[PDB]
């Protein structure tokens, strides 16, 4: 169906007349998408000629393992990624169990795109936009059950001292409805944007059932819009978590936070603070901060931390249907449903 447990409502390429293809390499993916633009007469069709289900069977572990051993040699290399530009017929890129990629998926001005079961890590080209997954001007995109990783570390002398590795899931532009779920994101300094600038405000994004471990910041860095974060496991956040900016609104419910600095905040602009509605998280009052090693820091510009752990605004009625398990169940069970090789399994209260 089209139910993703979030704002995005798409079946991707799993629709009527979908054509299944197997890609054994990054280049196959590129070629497969190109072929999908031609009609029965060999002429290009705007938005694509037919829906696609690409099963990626390639494995780039040698590239990944080599990169892991020389972290600081990645940022200056050429970035690698498959671009899904202006393809609206519907497409799903799903990795076969055991597949791996040292390249990113860049979605631009497309719609109804699903990316699942992909293990992407240590991408080269952090200094030249080497994002793992990018959603730009693309509504109805579902990024589900992937493992996105690198090293939560910044090498010396990188451009802006911020380019050792690019982000895991960046959302910007008119990507009006997006769902980011069941991903195992670890060893990432900048997890992802939700708006590329002060002017790029908006969108309705849902982050659910993601397991974050050893990440520094941007979970996400929100600029306006609505963000619904539920059933996520946030551990070892070394910088800040959800940064709600430009009057954005967030509903933060039934998540488990632990060993996190500034888990919920609004900083870096000095104005137009966003709001949040907190409910059902493992933290319920400031007394719980010590229990779960939650630390807070100030910023040089005016900011707002959720150190009182109280709701600071409201949130409109959630459109879709979802059934969150308890925060405890997340902490107990989530690590077994999030990521690759889980056969796209979901956490239900029955499993709690």
């Amino acid at each position: 169906a089209t139910d993703t447990g979030g704002y995005a409502a798409t079946a991707g390429g799993n629709v009527t007349g979908a054509v299944s293809k197997t890609a054994t390499s990054m280049q196959d993916i590129v070629n497969i998408i190109d072929a999908a633009r031609l009609d029965a007469n060999g002429k290009k069709v705007k938005g694509g000629a037919y829906p696609l289900v690409i099963t990626y069977t390639g494995n780039e572990d040698s590239l990944i393992n080599a990169a892991a051993a020389n972290i600081c040699g990645q940022w200056s290399k050429d970035p690698r990624g498959v671009e899904i530009k202006e393809f609206t017929k519907g497409i799903t890129i799903i990795g076969a169990n055991g597949s791996s990629a040292n390249f990113g998926i860049w979605i631009k001005k497309s719609s109804d795109v699903v990316v699942q079961n992909m293990r992407i890590g240590y991408l080269p080209g952090g200094a030249k936009d080497g994002d793992m997954i990018r959603v730009d001007d693309s509504p109805n995109v579902w990024v589900d059950h992937n493992e996105l990783f690198a090293a939560n570390h910044e090498c010396d002398g990188t451009p802006d001292n911020d380019t050792t590795f690019e982000s895991a899931v960046d959302i910007k532009g008119a990507s009006n409805t997006v769902t980011v779920s069941y991903n195992y994101i670890h060893g990432v300094k900048k997890v992802g944007l939700d708006g590329s600038s002060s002017s790029d405000t908006g969108r309705n994004i849902t982050y659910h059932h993601n397991y974050y471990n050893d990440v520094n910041a941007r979970l996400p860095l929100q600029r306006g819009g609505l963000v619904h974060a539920y059933n996520n496991l946030y551990t070892n956040i070394t910088g800040s978590g959800l940064n709600v900016r430009q009057n954005g609104q967030a509903l933060i419910e039934n998540n488990w936070f632990e060993k996190a600095i500034n888990p919920v905040t609004s900083r870096y602009d000095g104005k137009n603070f966003g709001t949040w509605v907190l409910k059902g998280n493992n933290i319920t009052k400031p007394a719980d901060f010590s229990t779960y090693s939650i630390t807070w820091t100030a910023d040089t510009k005016p900011y707002v931390n959720a150190d009182s752990w109280t709701s600071t605004g409201t949130f409109p009625t959630v459109a879709y249907n979802y059934s969150p398990v308890s925060a405890q169940c997340v902490k107990d069970k989530l690590p077994g449903y999030a990521g690759v090789g889980k056969n796209l399994a979901t956490l239900t209260s029955t499993a709690c």
